[PDB]
């Protein structure tokens, strides 16, 4: 199948942004937490927010070069997505683990975001129909 | 005309816990984040949260001693108490000032907050009705 266009990727990370999510994983937490930076890069030393996401969507970054876009299954497609989702994911719950309404957020998240890239693959891919889901492998 | 009970304000601090905030208020940031303990009191030197108010509370603290409970308005009874709700709202908007979507969230628990205070008092105080609400007053 043909490669999704970066409008389309920049759409799917777009559908990432949910209302009920209150902006909780668009806030670049560094910049907006200058006094906690340190702490928290300690505990997170890698950067994840869906104004990252959108930004790799623009460029090409999820769907060009090196990039594996179609894999041998649904789960194993689009996988510097799926990277960077879990980091999302991990970044929060590592950092926010005694904070249970973080943590099933980040949960809730999780699920969602790999439902939606498993339909934007399937979209996309018909001859993966059937394969290991990304909502199968990743929890 | 009798002041409430301590058992009474316990239930009235508990009344400003909402489902929907997720523990915004109530968590003890220094407890649920341990190594940001040194940090957070430098920022927010004078905790207060939903779990040091219950406390307050049981103490006898919002209506003992020198306290106002009834005065000459609704805003201007249960002082002690609309104290420490600020003083939570301006630490939340304080150590949270860069996110506006948590300022939002402060400032409708503030109005909140007084609100229910102002019903808690109308209905021990009735002789208070038509008088100025902390609700209105406290921004």
């Amino acid at each position: 199948a043909a490669p999704p266009s970066t409008r389309e990727m920049v759409q799917l990370v777009d559908s990432l942004n949910r209302r009920e999510d209150g902006g909780a994983f668009s806030v670049d937490v560094a910049e907006a937490y200058p006094d906690l930076r340190d702490s928290y890069r300690k505990i997170c030393p890698r950067p994840m927010n869906l104004i990252l996401m959108r930004q790799r969507a623009k460029e090409g970054y999820y769907t060009s070069g090196s990039a594996t876009v179609y894999g041998d299954t649904v789960a194993a497609s689009l996988t510097r997505l799926r990277e960077d989702i879990e980091l999302l994911v991990r970044n929060c719950i590592t950092f926010n683990v005694k904070v249970e309404s973080w943590v099933t957020l980040a949960r809730s998240f999780q699920a969602f975001a790999h439902r939606r890239v498993d339909d934007f693959v399937l979209r996309h891919a018909a001859f993966l129909r059937g394969t290991t889901m990304g909502a199968e492998v990743y929890e």
